[PDB]
């Protein structure tokens, strides 16, 4: 029972455009984290969310991720894109604020790394974990 | 000027109107105002030259129910936000009630301690961040 | 490590104690935690090297009633704050619910508009500020 | 009926130590602003406040002030001191956060300028003007 699905792209060639054509390949998550042996795969997280009532963030904790790409889709078009990751930066968290605009949204996160790829992620709002 | 003000007692003017009334705005003596409870709408107009460095318009508007912001360039609406106390607060790169603690630049190591307690479930997210992560990226 | 944790189920340990129990703290896998509602006290311990640039410990602790922070150096208490939701929020250089609007650095002039409305008395303070005024000075 | 008093030091030689010995020379304010012809006087504002219950700031708006000196006294000793003023800075406001520590405090502000010295000042908290 979760809005959190995952796609492993062992080839690392999928771009956001490609991944939008591939939604039935995202598989469900039993839990909001993952861990994989160090490799050149791209891992894609897809988060399907309803329209938001209150300020929220996507929180991801992903140590040693070298490239983290974040995309926000509505509705079938790309509204925000940010490109970050460890690439003199002492943080390993990422927050992305989520718009309150009466619309559903999809988030996509691409992660790549030369180390074991792991991450934990949650939706949080000002009272904490969305869902209480 | 160049921080200016216009009172709309009708509460019914919109951005389109207020760009055709550019000159009805009266210069402020100081960068604040207070008016007794009324259904009026107050409009603020700020004219700025080109900018060399990051900067923000900061507005502290306690009890303002509807706040609407618009950035204009060449007579064009470039950005707009809508917030106020009767609406969701603006997006922020971090939750506005997060706690922040300045770490000293002083050539010495440091250890930090934080005790937390609650009668609701105990939950915290935390990290060390720099200027950029505090501000967001533009 | 080096972001570490210790659970005090008694809720009764104090800073003096927790410096004599340095090694009971267990390394975190990730920089957050959640525990079901209990009267325990959770202590966080963060070991940092000397610092070259401004930086902050950021803690987002929604529903935490009592939060206590201490900065230690050479085994000495250098700073301490006490806040949490059941206490006054920490001092901030600006009110934490102020609204901030990024002004673009783009070689062009700009005008800004803000509509405000309330059913309580109408009051706003505002200005254009830079990185330093946003952060305070150390 | 106000906690806001003023001292003109036409000589500009008073230091914070001197001004603490001179409290009966601060005269009351009819309103929370002032304006003087451009001159080399120092103007000192003294704000007497009770222990605070909630987060508050001292707000001062003082365009073209060249030196603004802020001091917070408790109880007879100087706890905070900041030295600012227009001296590439596009603001003309100053906020100073006020500690909530169950103690009264006195604020002192010294202002100097080569232009007409004016200022408006208020105590504000998260609901607005302290006093509503």
């Amino acid at each position: 029972n979760q809005n959190w699905r995952l796609l492993r792209d062992e080839s690392a060639q999928l771009r956001i455009a490609d991944v939008l054509q591939r939604k039935e390949q995202f598989r469900p998550l039993a839990k909001r984290s993952f861990i994989f042996p160090a490799s050149p795969q791209a891992v894609w997280l897809q988060v399907q969310l309803p329209a938001q009532k209150v300020p929220s963030w996507l929180w991801i904790f992903a140590p040693r991720v070298q490239y983290l790409d974040y995309y926000l889709v509505q509705d079938g078009q790309l509204v925000r894109d940010q490109h970050t990751g460890e690439s003199p930066l002492p943080s390993r968290s990422y927050l992305f604020s989520l718009p309150v605009d009466g619309k559903p949204m999809t988030l996509y996160v691409r992660m790549t790394s030369n180390h074991p790829l792991m991450a934990w992620f949650d939706q949080i709002d000002e009272a904490g974990l969305v869902g209480l």
